């Protein structure tokens, strides 16, 4: 199933072309500040995954193409970044550097440096958790997105900036990937392909990203995983245009604007 | 004015040894998950103040030794940090703390088992943000600060990981207006180990000014009502072990001990 926030923090699930609006029928309030909608949907979904695939039927169905989609968790408890981890310690990002699939990534203006893209499968953790077992580690996974990892070539203030944390389209539930350590990645920059990977190339695999992080620190409901990016890290300027695809999870594409 | 959270997620304005329980009135629920109340009432604080200030009189007030003091915000967007930061004479710029590190006046830090190593504590002004914004000049930086409180920056000493752990944020035991700090810049601090003395300061020996700090986060980063900014250490940075008592105090902000315990 694929969870998705659009048009100012509503809940819909994606169903082809189109996505059926769950707000109503979940009870979750799209004025609601700080919105937590997703992460109470998260935590409760093994509750209300019958009751929307018993009421899809009746649910008001919009074309993908009338929407904005949004980040489908905008304020999470905390997004953990491993560095590298792809064959040829983890970091935090602040949630205020989250963007969705219809915002631009905008450049600071710092001449004598680039901001460079990259490639991520994220995780979407579905259960507060602390010292996980590597052979428990699918009972704490809700799904799965794709993320970039954008930063200022060089400090934790260069993946800081806002816009540098771009995550959806939407969550993949876990139960609809086959194998989340055989999925292909790839991101283009317009027509140029730049990234190309297999999951399978992690160095630390997810359950070892999952295990490590819960040894140090509670996880919870929405928390984000970004599990690494391969080789084809690059620049972006004014104009360009991300692609990130990872099979079985999402595709999604981001232009990038010079900021003023 | 001292806002606290306590009995589970109860809002309530402290009063001498006494707080009056103010959850009603401002419309907060305490069964709410993730509990964002504090941050609600940080938002429209402005707007709430005259309510608050109104109902005093009407509210039954519960002794402090009566009820348990939890963190203040429990899930903010973010805990900014600044290292080091203070003159001995009186870095890779600021990092990151988890949320998820966060502890109340009533509990414990708990000390990972890591033979070799220790941990440290670093006492440290919190300022609470109390508006969304962006790019801040250094003269409007009153328009963006909530309040203040007391936090606790606990660290295994050698890597984020390492400031990361569950407790190794204690921050509170209440938030103490911006009106109610007749200037941040020139408080005296002081933290304990049990009867010892270990670090003893003024923020008139701020390396970055609480000005400086406000425009650093926010050219980067949105800056959100309930964010956190640790403002950094003084000198006396040293080890805590099972069975410590850690008290902070900082002048016209607040004071909280917490004790320490080994980690399973
Ligand atoms: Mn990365
Ligand atoms: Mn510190």
């Amino acid at each position: 199933m694929r969870l998705a926030r659009f048009d100012g923090g509503r809940l819909g699930v994606v169903i082809g072309d189109e996505i059926a609006d769950i707000t109503a029928l979940t009870g979750a309030d799209p004025a609601q500040w700080p919105d937590m909608n997703m992460i109470r949907l998260i935590r409760d979904f093994e509750g209300l995954r019958g009751a929307i695939e018993a009421a899809l039927p009746g649910l008001a169905r919009i074309p993908l193409a009338q929407v904005s989609l949004e980040t489908p968790v905008p304020w999470p408890n905390k997004i953990i970044a491993y560095p590298v981890n792809y064959h040829a310690g983890f970091f935090l990002k602040p949630g205020s550097a989250l963007s969705g699939p219809t915002d631009p990534v905008v450049l600071p203006a710092v001449p004598g440096r680039e901001v460079h893209h990259e490639s991520e499968l994220a995780i979407i953790i579905g259960k507060t958790c602390r010292s996980v077992a590597r052979e428990d580690w699918k009972d704490v996974v809700f799904g799965y997105a794709c993320l970039l990892d954008m930063v200022v070539r060089g400090r934790v203030f260069r993946k800081a900036y806002d816009t540098f944390c771009p995550v959806g389209p939407w969550i993949t539930t876990a139960d609809a990937v086959n194998d989340p350590a055989t999925l292909d990645m790839k991101l283009w920059v317009n027509d140029d392909l730049r990234q190309k990977a297999n999951t399978r190339d992690l160095v630390l695999d997810i359950p070892g990203m999952i295990a490590t992080a819960s040894a140090v620190m509670t996880l919870q409901p929405g928390d984000i995983i970004a599990t690494g990016t391969p080789e084809g890290v690059g620049p972006v300027v004014d104009g360009d245009r991300i692609r990130i695809v990872i099979d079985q999870v999402g595709e999604m594409a981001v232009d990038v604007v010079q900021g003023q």
